[PDB]
């Protein structure tokens, strides 16, 4: 189960980090080469960024420079963010968990006071 | 933005470990208690979970144990893969890359190809 839950979520992850390579590409061209960023605009529109490596094998077909491209963004958003995610992850649960439990408080105490 | 995004991709872990949760949990119900499992299941159904919170806070209204024990198992989910995602992500990307550089010299291959028998394609 373990092994297999992470490497799932691996896959959304690095999918998660292919899209936000692609924004970043998408301002890029909207400034240097606007042909290219409508172009990218309108391949999206009817190609899923869901499963980020598909989206790219298909890509690498129709626009080789723009998955390199979207290769070494991604590279670069992954450096600079893998290793912060366990600990602000955790944090973020942490403080989930006293919303929720907060919430749930409120809930009964109004249920049990009348 | 390097934290923004961190903050953002953030979200979509915590709300993807909420799904799995979700699932467990259904799973466990399927033998301690079945009707339990279908009206979960089918909660699921028509009550969107991409997004993990509002998906939590929503079911309060009609089950605040069925919460908690998500949340406890959510906990169990994250602390057995949270420390594993740089490395095992770090790989997932170098196994991207082998993929993709042999795609493009699949490619790359087949303009050799086409200069070589040029403006035939092959042979």
């Amino acid at each position: 189960q373990t092994k297999h839950i992470a490497q799932a979520t691996v896959k959304v992850l690095q999918s998660y980090l292919t899209y936000q390579a692609v924004l970043r590409i998408q301002s890029e061209l909207g400034e240097t080469n606007p042909p290219q960023a409508i172009w990218l605009n309108q391949y999206l529109a009817s190609h899923s960024i869901q499963n980020g490596e598909t989206f790219l094998t298909e890509l690498l077909d129709e626009n080789k420079e723009l998955v390199l491209r979207i290769l070494a963004v991604r590279e670069d958003i992954a450096e600079s963010v893998l290793d912060f995610l366990p600990g602000m992850t955790r944090n973020s649960l942490a403080e989930s968990n006293i919303a929720h439990r907060r919430h749930l408080l409120e809930r009964l105490t109004r249920t049990v006071a009348e």
